DNA sequence: GCCTTGCCGGGTAA
DNA sequence: GTTCCGGCGCG
DNA sequence: CGCGCCGGAACTTAC
DNA sequence: CCGGCAAGGC
């Protein structure tokens, strides 16, 4: 497990990425796996090797691809099983296990968290995937709080209190998964 | 004096 | 980040 | 006919 | 995501 790979990739996902279920002309269709990055060398040299293993892991046959936008790299994997794989475990968010949910926010703050560390704090549109957050930080003794940071464009902010800095950058950021 | 954290505008990286 | 497109594969 | 993988790329905006 | 500013508190 494999668990801990997969929330951590969940955690990339609803951050810089998503889960797209397409329906083309006519009728056909197509499920997506994304991951987005602009370095070309974060996603071909340490995402996509934890998404081949998972691939690997699940018999999924669809290829890993790279595709290249002019502002950012694109991973996508198309694949039914691999899309419902995560969107099952998404839905399933609220019940994760510890190493699960350490693994999440990790992801997450790999995605959009404040990577200067001069402040340790989440964006996010979701609220309630932010709450969720909030309450697992704080089981974990991690102090927080959740304020509309953003009126334009309706953004949400988790901010980390700084006094228990030492235990959010030992016990999500530096974490073994 | 200094740390912290809400507020809020610019613009890259989604 | 999200959704078109034209292509192909396959029962 | 109906549906699912590929390879984009244009289009939009949430961090 | 970044980061300047200002106000609260030790
Ligand atoms: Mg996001
Ligand atoms: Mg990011």
């Amino acid at each position: 497990n494999v668990s801990g790979i997969s929330a951590y990739l969940l955690g990339l996902i609803i951050g810089d990425g998503g889960l797209y279920k397409l329906k083309y002309k006519g009728n056909r269709s197509e499920y997506r796996v994304v991951i987005t990055q602009k370095s070309e060398n974060l996603i071909k040299q340490h995402i996509a090797p934890l998404m081949q293993f998972l691939i690997d892991e699940l018999n999924v046959k669809s290829k890993i691809q790279i595709v290249k936008g002019d502002t950012r790299y694109e991973l996508r994997v198309s694949s039914k099983k691999l899309y419902y794989y995560f969107a099952n475990m998404l839905e399933r968010i609220r019940l994760f296990n510890m190493r699960e949910q350490i693994a999440f926010i990790k992801g997450l703050y790999v995605a959009e968290g404040d990577k200067t560390l001069k402040r340790l704090r989440i964006w996010n549109k979701n609220k309630a995937l932010l709450e969720i957050v909030s309450r697992w930080l704080n089981n974990l003794g991690v102090r927080n709080t959740i304020h509309l940071d953003d009126h334009r464009h309706g953004v949400y902010v988790l901010n980390i209190s700084l006094r228990d800095r030492i235990k959010f950058v030992h016990t999500i950021l530096s974490s073994h998964l």
